[PDB]
């Protein structure tokens, strides 16, 4: 009756739709069964992980082994998503993003493989997305104009004026420009290049700016015909859907149209060095130090065995985590607390992306004079690890951490599985051996029980005696990017001089046809699609029970199949907290479980956390009310996880954190604050649109102001200011004040998620813990410019709308997603050239516009104004409304993990009745309701606007007096 039982019914040797069952293994620790199939005619390998989880995932992988630095697989992956023969419309990927019930749809290109995963919950939608992906990847129209627009071409700055000089344009070309500007990408790539100089790892697989114009259309088509062939493919699917439908679809749509080829693409082993080497490279300056110039990164890297031999790789990965993870690691105590640098080097720890894995350690942010000092420190630490070894508790903490990662229930499990086996599988390894994790743990425990100094011989063998050592240093030079610009401009002029006038008219005509291709809106009615009748009308009700306990704390127990885990959450309000101490709350949450408690130092505290729990964290959350725009609850979410047996120890740890935290251990706190300030400064580009919307939305509601205080740019700038203070002690005195105002039971509620079989013991442990512990805003417009040293812009525009429970909210949500799908995508992305841009409506009632890597500023806001004029014009059909409803119901019905079912009632206090009411309000949205709501809220002068800009200097913005400059 179940799916996994029938998946265990697959017998060896059965022929199923051209596939042959080669191997069947039950993985009881993961509640999934691995099955290995091979297609007889093509030789494509198939691995299916059948597990009773409705979020089904498919992925297909192609082995791309480049032999030059042209970047052909990255551009080929970009171009293959631009159109196919059966679906000639442009970009099936984004078009199916609004015609499906998927939760994830993307693609990745590593150094030596390309990966196309998606996940969805509807079997007909699975058929839909699998058919579009098969036809897009295996049968694209390989039009020459797609290769000139996305890749490389010579083009005038204005394509209609034939007298201006020629320059390079292209998506991948400027992606590699932006990759080359990234110092970490130079460091990682050159590290791989110098350590592996023999074969494909010695080149820039994403594309070398000096080697990119050597790529021809003929080479692109030949590479596609040779490498995007199903014999060079590995298909992977995960979940509970019947396999027969998948196999039948694969055979009837794709595999029959090809014939067998044999890829001559196996990567040979890197030849071992006889002697260690040193290299010096250069990168681009940053704003850290001029005269001192501490922006010097150094690393020491060691070659490790292959990922094929699974056991030795698993052992060395655990060893690298013992060496680098946490303040109890040798390298942390030797390097981080040495005060010579700022953070670990990039690619620190075990890096298994290449064929031969490699270990790396070092620091960034050091003075260049200390390079030999660092190298001697690394050698001396290897000597000390050989002489002293590891304590048994840290080994137990690591084995408990890896086991807790095995049993944990996430919502994106299949994506983690395909990313975890892609690298090993790419080099012809057996992916099933990475799945049999229990056996590796058992053999690990036995191999430690037989030889107590085994790991000392491992560290000696692979670190002190490893002759394939590389010490690589980087120092910045003032004359670097102009040298690169000189040589690139020289390649440009040498390529331009040999061109005839007939070639220039060919460029002129190709440019005008490319502009027409980029301008004309095309039709996508050839794609198959679902309808609103396929969306479930009602959701299954989630059962809860709230128990007031000891003597007024409400405690929510949710019986769920959590697989032997207890997930504890607590939310304590901050309404009594003084307003001056508000901005230091996130810092408190980030350091509370890292400073020591009672008789435990920070080393022992971190050891106890890794030994008993799977991680204990605190993060501030602002939960808006659903019936008043000017009502919100502010508080801190304490979250933890443990196995069922370590629960009383976990609650003993929690009681010790709540009753005697050590806010006096100052040195590790200084280390952590400089590390988090560095981490937040490093993370600005990837979440720039989030920071732009959050600053843009500060001025509409008090909840926005509190979100600005907890997670806006003010928090990063303040954290940097605190990290620049030389005396941290008066800042450290503020933490007992947060302990005294927040750690009590006056305004508290808690949650427990566990198995029902475990529930009474959890109720006992929690009641013991609870008995053991102590006891009118008017929005106003704001325009803001953050001067950032970025090459692209990030702008945000916010409009104030209705909250969740208003019937107009569902219609506004449909309208926002509609505008994103049918206006903003074409206007900002295709015309403008930005990587991301759209419209969103948040749960509190903020209609927010955003831009991600946008080259323009004024034209983007003008496109926003034309989008609102488009919405008032009403120029959309009922099928577009069905498409927007499909996308919204694809978003709200995203799968929730057992650890958060139901979390939404615990946080926001929305019952299933409110969700059913809003779901039927999304059902009732009509065309005239969309025009009415567009003239009621989005129109000009009806609500207050807010503006914010992240980006470089722009003089035209600076001469506007209505902007405030930051």
């Amino acid at each position: 009756a179940a799916a996994c039982e029938r998946a265990l019914q697959y017998k060896l040797g059965d022929k199923i739709h051209g596939f042959t069952v080669n191997q069947v293994t039950s993985v009881p620790e993961l509640f999934l069964t691995a099955v290995k199939l091979t297609h007889d005619d093509t030789g494509a390998r198939y691995l299916h992980l059948a597990r009773e989880d409705t979020n089904n995932l498919f992925s297909v992988q192609f082995r791309t082994t480049p032999m030059d630095s042209t970047g052909v697989p990255h551009i080929l992956e970009h171009t293959v998503l631009c159109g196919s023969q059966k679906y000639p419309c442009r970009d099936p990927f984004f078009k199916m993003l609004n015609r499906s019930l998927s939760t994830f749809m993307n693609a990745f290109t590593a150094s030596d493989y390309t990966l196309y995963p998606f996940s969805t919950q509807n079997p007909k939608d699975f058929q839909n997305l699998l058919s579009v992906y098969l036809d897009a990847t295996f049968f694209p129209c390989l039009r020459e104009l797609d290769f000139w627009q996305e890749g490389w071409r010579l083009e005038h700055e204005n394509p209609s004026d034939p007298q201006t000089p020629l320059v390079f344009k292209g998506v991948v070309f400027n992606e590699m420009k932006g990759a080359f500007t990234d110092n970490e990408r130079i460091f990682s790539q050159h590290l791989q290049n110098r350590l592996l100089p023999d074969h494909t790892y010695s080149v820039v697989s994403g594309g070398d700016p000096l080697c990119i114009p050597e790529l021809t259309w003929e080479q692109l088509k030949q590479f596609h015909a040779t490498h995007y062939h199903p014999s060079n493919a590995r298909f992977f699917t995960y979940g509970n859907f019947p396999l027969e439908q998948h196999l039948k679809q694969i055979h009837e749509e794709a595999l029959s149209k090809f014939q067998k080829i044999e890829p001559s693409t196996v990567v040979p082993a890197q030849t071992p060095w006889d002697k260690p080497r040193e290299f010096q490279i250069t990168c681009g300056p940053d704003s850290f130090a001029t005269d001192p110039s501490k922006q010097t990164t150094v690393s020491v890297s060691f070659l490790l065995p292959d990922i094929t031999d699974t056991f030795e790789a698993f052992t060395l990965s655990l060893l690298s985590s013992l060496l680098t993870s946490g303040p109890n690691s040798p390298f942390y105590k030797a390097l981080i607390e040495s005060g010579l640098g700022t953070d670990f080097s990039p690619d620190v720890g075990y890096n298994g992306y290449t064929r031969e894995a490699y270990f790396s350690v070092g620091l960034q942010g050091i003075v260049e004079k200390d390079i030999e000092t660092v190298r001697s420190l690394i050698d001396r630490t290897i000597d000390e690890v050989v002489e002293k070894g590891f304590e048994d508790d840290r080994i137990e903490a690591l084995l408990h951490k890896i086991e807790i990662q095995m049993k944990h229930q996430s919502t994106s499990f299949g994506l983690m599985l395909t990313s975890y086996i892609a690298s090993c599988w790419n080099h012809d390894g057996d992916p099933v051996e990475l799945l049999k994790l229990g056996n590796q743990l058992a053999k690990f425990r036995q191999c430690l029980q037989e030889n107590p100094k085994f790991l000392q011989e491992k560290v000696k063998q692979y670190f002190k005696n490893n002759q394939h050592k590389l010490t690589l240093s980087m120092r910045p030079d003032d004359k670097y990017h102009e040298k690169q610009a000189q040589v690139e401009a020289t390649k440009l002029k040498q390529k331009v001089e040999a061109l005839s006038p007939g070639d220039r008219q060919q460029i002129y005509e190709k440019g005008l046809e490319l502009r027409s291709q980029q301008s004309k809106p095309q039709d996508a009615s050839c794609l198959p699609a679902l309808k609103v009748s396929d969306i479930e009308p009602t959701i299954p009700v989630t059962e809860l029970d709230v128990v007031l306990t000891a003597g007024d704390i409400p405690v929510q127990y949710c019986a769920q199949p959590t697989n032997g885990m207890v997930y504890f959450r607590a939310f304590s309000s901050l309404n009594t907290l003084p307003e001056e101490l508000r901005p230091y709350v996130p810092l408190f949450c980030s350091v509370l479980t890292k400073l020591g408690c009672g008789l435990l130092d920070y080393r022992e505290q971190a050891q106890q956390i890794e030994l008993k729990t799977g991680g204990m964290s605190a993060s501030p959350h602002v939960l808006p009310d659903d019936s008043h725009m000017d009502t919100y609850e502010q508080g801190v979410l304490f979250s933890s996880l443990c196995l069922d047996r370590n629960l009383p120890d976990m609650m003993q740890l929690w009681s010790e954190i709540f009753n005697n935290p050590c806010f006096e251990e100052e040195e590790h706190f200084k280390v952590l604050v400089k590390m988090t300030a560095q981490e937040l400064a490093n993370g600005i580009p990837d979440s720039g649109h989030l920071y732009a919307s959050i600053r843009a939305g500060r001025t509409l509601t008090p909840a926005g102001d509190l979100q600005e205080t907890f997670s806006g740019m003010d928090q990063v700038r303040l954290m940097k200011r605190i990290a620049e203070m030389t005396d941290i002690k008066p800042i450290l005195r503020k933490l007992p004040r947060i302990k005294k105002h927040l750690l009590n039971g006056d305004n508290m509620r808690c949650s427990v998620n566990a198995t029902p079989q475990q529930m009474p013991q959890t109720e006992k442990a929690v009641e013991d813990f609870l008995r053991s512990i102590g006891r009118t805003f008017k929005p106003w417009q704001m325009k803001t410019h953050f001067l950032m040293p970025f090459p692209v812009n990030y702008v945000g525009e916010c409009i104030r709308t209705v909250p969740y429970t208003d019937p107009d909210h569902a219609s506004l949500k449909i309208l926002a997603r509609l505008m994103t799908a049918k206006f903003l995508h074409t206007e900002i992305r295709e015309k403008g050239g930005a990587y991301g841009g759209g419209a969103k409506l948040s749960h509190n009632g903020i209609f927010t516009l955003y831009s991600y890597r946008d080259p323009n500023t004024i034209e983007t806001l003008q496109s926003f104004g034309k989008a609102v004029d488009w919405a008032k014009s009403g120029k959309f059909t009922q099928q577009d409304i069905d498409e927007a409803k499909l996308s919204v119901f694809s978003t709200v019905d995203a799968p929730v993990a057992p650890s958060d079912k139901g979390m939404d009632h615990f946080l926001y206090g929305l019952s299933d009745e409110m969700k059913q009411a809003h779901r039927e309000q999304l059902f009732a949205v009509s065309h005239d309701k969309l025009l009415a709501v567009s003239d009621r809220y989005l129109g000009t002068g009806k609500s207050t606007h807010g503006l914010a800009i992240l980006g470089p200097e722009n003089p035209k913005i600076a001469k506007d007096p209505s902007w405030i400059i930051r």
